[PDB]
């Protein structure tokens, strides 16, 4: 079970489209306007305690990606307890409108290793 | 064992370079012209049933990345049964030519979690 | 335990901040000047033997992401025994400077699969 908190009543619970979907839909908590060739940190008003040995990759919705919208950053650490921001980059030709409640990205919980690092002289 | 279909004869089986290569090579099944500052959906004519508790990341080739070619979207869900498409972004200064058979990207089967979500008030 | 090798005394050992961090900080080994709209390969002068059944992802730092600095390529294969290079993309407005010892990205050891493929008729 992954515990999550809405910071304000503008936050929508992250949802999964289907039982075989890779990620959990993230929603914009506020209204944003993104000019062509600009980028914008979008607040979700969702904070969460991630599961152990993984991280949340904020990944792009495919439809938005064909409109020219990409993702910046997107690394949500296992110990990040703050507001989750989606960095949207408008690489399209037109101003991109974000309304409160718009599906803006997907959060994928990606399993990872935390290995020890040891310096040697030859591999 | 991942099962895949060649939708048309122009589809080419994804292959790994080496036993230590992260990704399977995706090939273009058609011929494309992509001008500077534009993107294009490339059809592979491949569809596949992904391994359970995982997804397919369409990741960039290092070669094309240095020439300013990037990858959009890239999330290939576990329950996806359609044609796998690749979003090539041309951020370089010259028209990038896509020939039938050209390696364009690499599918990576990334291990993930599907946790249940529960709403709480404090973390 | 993942072994690594410094190619020069200009390379800096990758670092961990906290138990819940995603990955390991990668540092520049040389001085670079990246003009707006350009990408530049950044040598870390670090070679390592990646652990089995995974790959290192050169992942963006959010601080830079917001300034307009994006990652290109970024797939470090299991059997890569060469110099790890970070492709930094200046999609910002000003020129981006990189001094030796600058925190440029993070490395994430993402768990992956190597399934055998099998062509079929139906799915
Ligand atoms: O680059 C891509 C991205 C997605 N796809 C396919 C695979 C994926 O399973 C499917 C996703 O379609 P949807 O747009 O219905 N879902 P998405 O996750 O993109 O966002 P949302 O569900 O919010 O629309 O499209 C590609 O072929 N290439
Ligand atoms: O798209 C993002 C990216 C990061 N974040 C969060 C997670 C991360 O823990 C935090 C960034 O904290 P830092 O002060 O460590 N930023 P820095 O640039 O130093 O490194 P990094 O961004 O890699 O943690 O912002 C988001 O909410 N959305
Ligand atoms: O950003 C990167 C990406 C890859 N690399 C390394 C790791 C990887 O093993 C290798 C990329 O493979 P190639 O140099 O053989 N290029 P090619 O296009 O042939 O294969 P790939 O699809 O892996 O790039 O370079 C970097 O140093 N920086
Ligand atoms: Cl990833
Ligand atoms: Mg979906």
């Amino acid at each position: 079970p992954v515990r999550f908190v809405k910071e304000t009543n503008r936050a929508k619970s992250p949802t999964r489209q289907s039982p075989g979907a890779a990620g959990y839909d993230l929603y914009s908590a506020y209204d944003y306007t993104i000019p062509p060739g600009e980028r914008q940190l979008i607040k979700t008003d969702i904070s969460m305690s991630m599961p152990k040995f993984c991280y949340g990759r904020i990944a792009p919705r495919s439809g938005l990606s064909l409109k020219g919208i990409d993702i910046g950053g997107g690394v949500i650490d296992e110990d990040y307890r703050g507001n989750i921001g989606v960095i949207l980059i408008n690489n399209g030709k037109c101003t991109f409108n974000v309304n409160t409640g718009d599906r803006i990205a997907q959060l994928i919980y990606q399993r990872i290793y935390y290995p020890e690092l040891e310096e040697v002289q030859s591999l």
